[PDB]
C-alpha cells in the first residue's frame, strides 16, 4: 500500500542537507513517505524535537523512533525486521550511500540484508557505482553540510543561515545547545 | 599475523582510482598488504581478462596482491562466500574490509574481521561503529566511464595504467 | 566608507546556492553588505521581483540595478565604472570563482579588491595576496532549476519557497 | 595553423592532476598543443626541470617559459600580447576555471582580455556555468590533487604514488625538495 523510505542518522542536529536528500530520494524512487529514523547511543529528546521541527512542513516526511524504545533494536537487520512486522502491508526501502558496499567481496550476510528490504543507493548526479548488487539508485545534488559542521559553527558563533531550518536554529538557541 | 585490506570489485577495467584508493587505505590504515579480489557474475568482460588487467595494474606496487578466492568458493557440496573462505584460509590474519562513506553523512550499524571506511578528506561521517577512516582524494573515474571512452574513441591517458590500456588494445576489448 | 561585496549573476532564478555563497562571503571577508547585481543583456522584471523575495529575510543583502542603468543614451558605462562613479569612497570587493582550477592567474592589474570563493579544503595558489571564502559546495544552478520546473521535478530546499511561489503563479519556466 | 592551449600554474610541483586536465582540454577543445607556462615568482630551476620531466611522455605538451624571462611579462594581458606577437599565425587559447568570472558584473577590462584571446573554461562534468561571456568549456573529471597537498605529503613523508609522475618523485627525492 505504501512505499516507505527508511532514512537513518544521528540528526544532531537535523539540517537542510538531510531535508534535501530525503526529498530527492522521495521523488526519484517514487516513494510515498520518508521516515527519519534517529539512531541511538547506548539529548535524545532534543534530537527528537529538532527533527519534528525540521520535518513539519513536509507532509511526506515522518519521524520513526523505533530505535529509541526500551529494549529497542539497533542493528539494521533487527530494526528492519521489526518494522516489517509492524507494517506488513507496506513496501519498505532502506537508504544508504551507493558506495557503502562497492568494495565488498561476496558476502552472504550482506545478501541476506539486501534480500530483506529493497536498498536505495544515493549518489551524486552522474557517476557510476560499479559492483553488482540489487540496488535502486537516487541522484542527489551535492550539498556539503553536515551535523558536525553545524555544531562547530554554533560553537564558534559562525553563521548557519541557509544550512539549517530557522525553526531548528530557534530551538537550538532557546535550549543553549551546541554552546 | 598480517594486516590485510580486502578490495573487492569487478575491475573491468581496473583504473588509477582503484590503485589510488588501495594505496591510501594501505598507508593510512597501517596495513601490510591490499588484496584485490575480482568478482564474477553467474553466467547471466571475461574473468581471465579482468584478472590479467589486474596483474598489470598492480605490478609496480609490492604491497598489492591478486587473490582469487571468490573464484574458488564452489566445493563438491557446499559454497562459501568470499568472506568466510578467506577466514578459513587465513584464520590468524587481521582482515580489513573496505566500506564506502563518500555519498552519505551517516553509516548504519548494518553488520553485527574489521572495517575501514573510505571518504574524501574533510568529509564528516558519523557512525555507531568505532571505525577508522582513510581520506582518499576524490578521483571521478570509473570502469564504466572508461569503457565508454574506449568505445567512443576518447582519451584514457592518466585515467588507467599504460599497461592496462595496452592490454585493452591488444585484445580488442571494449568496442 | 562601507565594505561592499558585488555579486554579479543572471539570477533566473535566484537560488539557495546564491544566498549561501553571499552569506559566507559576507561573514568570512567581514563585509558590511552584499549587492546582488542582475546582469541584463527571463525578462528583467521577473528576475528583479524574484531577487527581492530571495534576499528579503537577510538585512545585509541588497538589490542593485546599476548594470541596468549603464545606458545614458550617448555613452554606456560598464558596471564597475558606474559603481566607482556612484560610490567612489566605498570599498568594493568583487568575487572571483576559484573552485574548478588549482591556480588563479594575475589577469587583472590591481578601492577595488577581490575575494575568492572555493570549497573548504580546496587548495588554491595565486600570485595575488587574495582572501578566500570557504563556501560549502552546493550543486545547484539556475539552469538546473529551470529544467526541474519545466519537467515538473522538485525544487524544495533548492530555492526559497517565495521564489517558487512566484514562479508558479506567473507561469514562468514553462 | 596551430591551435594552442595556454596552461598557467605554479607547477610547484607538477602532478597528475595537471597532466590529466591538460590532456582533457587538448582533446575536448580540439587543440593541437598545451603549453605549460610556469608563473613568475611574485627555485624556478627545479620547477622547470620537473615540468620537463612531467610532460616528456606527451608529444602534445610543451613548456613555455616567457614569464621566466628577464623583464618578462607577468600580467595575463601582457603575457598573451607577447605570445600572440611571437606566434602571429597560430590561434591561442587561455585556460581558466569556468567559474573564475561567473560572479563578475559587466567589466570592459575583462571584455578586453576576452577579445584578446579565446578563453577556455574548465569545469566538472555536468554542473552549469552562468557566465554572460564567450568561453569554450571543457569538462574535466575531478581529480583532487594539488601542488599544496603534494608538498605537504613530501614534508609529512606520506605516499605520492598515483598522484605525481614517477620521474617527478625521483627528482624531488634526489634534490631533497619539499621536506621543509
Amino acid at each position: 500500500s505504501k512505499k516507505i523510505g527508511i532514512f537513518g542518522g544521528t540528526f544532531d542536529p537535523p539540517h537542510n542537507g538531510h531535508l534535501l536528500m530525503a526529498n530527492e530520494v522521495l521523488y526519484q524512487a517514487g516513494l510515498d513517505e520518508i521516515w527519519f529514523m534517529p539512531n541511538q547511543i547506548p539529548d535524545s529528546f532534543h534530537r527528537v524535537e529538532m527533527l519534528k521541527l525540521a520535518i513539519q512542513s513536509n507532509p511526506s516526511f515522518k519521524l520513526e523512533l523505533v530505535e529509541m524504545e526500551r529494549e529497542g533494536p539497533s542493528y539494521t537487520f533487527d530494526t528492519v525486521s521489526l518494522l516489517k512486522q509492524r507494517y506488513p502491508n507496506d513496501q519498505l526501502f532502506f537508504i544508504i550511500g551507493a558506495d557503502m558496499i562497492e568494495y565488498l567481496p561476496k558476502w552472504y550476510k550482506l545478501d541476506e540484508l539486501l534480500n530483506l528490504i529493497q536498498f536505495i543507493g544515493v549518489k551524486r548526479p552522474g557517476f557510476h557505482v560499479e559492483t553488482p548488487y540489487p540496488l535502486l539508485f537516487a541522484d542527489v545534488p551535492e550539498f556539503e553540510v553536515s551535523s558536525t559542521m553545524i555544531r562547530e559553527r554554533f560553537k564558534s558563533k559562525k553563521p548557519t543561515d541557509y544550512l539549517i531550518p530557522d525553526k531548528v536554529k530557534k530551538y537550538v538557541e532557546e535550549n543553549g545547545l551546541y554552546e
